[PDB]
């Protein structure tokens, strides 16, 4: 399986090795504010991350993960769209080669910088790989940003990069407070879709958070200096590591907020 992002192996290609990607179900999407209605019925989201216990940064060759310690109930998500507790497993971004584009999601078809995932799993599943196979598996919190003041909580991420620049590597990541990724507000769409990237597959509760965060270009810039390669092979930086926006299909987006 030798999925990416360039012109040979990238999205528009995937579906030959995974038909799912022409499913009813795809993410990204884009996110047409004016069709997106407030839902009332939504309870309050609830993010608890005061006990996430971060152990690792990898660069996959997609992209690279903090991964957390998700044996116990430490940092969870509950409440908004979702059912039950979900635990955070891993945080990752999607990135551009310019300012101008690198998010998954698009809000009336604007493209931002960059997206965070915070990947979580349900928790009557058992296991991570229990949950992606039922259509309730996953939530993830999605989180737009945008070129403008550096994020603080983010250097911590930025200074690591440098010694995972290859496919492969790691670096032991303790420590690690996510709550310093999150914007203000909480306000959010949700609606019922599936994993970016290969397998695709349709196990998701996406909540796209709507305001943005605002990084610095020295950060982001930081984040193109990666390889999507291995050490010692030919120089890929990675870059472009997104989605387009798929059919929206059969599926309703509900906002939290009037
Ligand atoms: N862009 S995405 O839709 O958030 C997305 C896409 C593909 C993903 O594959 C994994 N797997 C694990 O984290 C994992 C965790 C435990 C065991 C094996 C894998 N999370 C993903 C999130
Ligand atoms: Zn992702």
């Amino acid at each position: 399986h030798h999925w990416g992002y360039g012109k040979h192996n990238g999205p528009e290609h995937w579906h030959k090795d995974f038909p799912i990607a022409k499913g009813e179900r795809q993410s990204p999407v884009d996110i047409d504010t004016h069709t997106a209605k407030y839902d009332p019925s939504l309870k309050p989201l609830s993010v608890s991350y005061d006990q996430a216990t971060s152990l690792r940064i990898l660069n996959n060759g997609h992209a690279f993960n903090v991964e957390f310690d998700d044996s116990q109930d430490k940092a969870v998500l509950k409440g908004g769209p979702l059912d039950g507790t979900y635990r955070l497993i891993q945080f990752h971004f999607h990135w551009g080669s310019l300012d101008g584009q690198g998010s998954e999601h698009t809000v009336d078809k604007k493209k931002y910088a960059a997206e965070l995932h915070l990947v979580h799993w349900n928790t009557k599943y058992g296991d991570f790989g229990k949950a992606v196979q039922q259509p309730d598996g996953l939530a993830v919190l999605g989180i737009f940003l945008k070129v403008g003041s550096a994020k603080p909580g983010l250097q911590k991420v930025v200074d690591v990069l440098d010694s995972i620049k290859t496919k492969g590597k790691s670096a032991d990541f303790t420590n690690f407070d996510p709550r310093g990724l999150l914007p203000e507000s909480l306000d959010y769409w949700t609606y019922p879709g599936s994993l970016t990237t290969p397998p695709l597959l349709e196990c998701v509760t996406w909540i796209v958070l709507k305001e943005p965060i605002s990084v610095s270009s020295e950060q982001v810039l930081k984040f193109r200096k990666l390889n999507f390669n291995g050490e010692g092979e030919p120089e890929e930086l990675m870059v472009d590591n997104w989605r387009p926006a798929q059919p929206l299909k059969n599926r309703q987006i509900k906002a939290s907020f009037k």
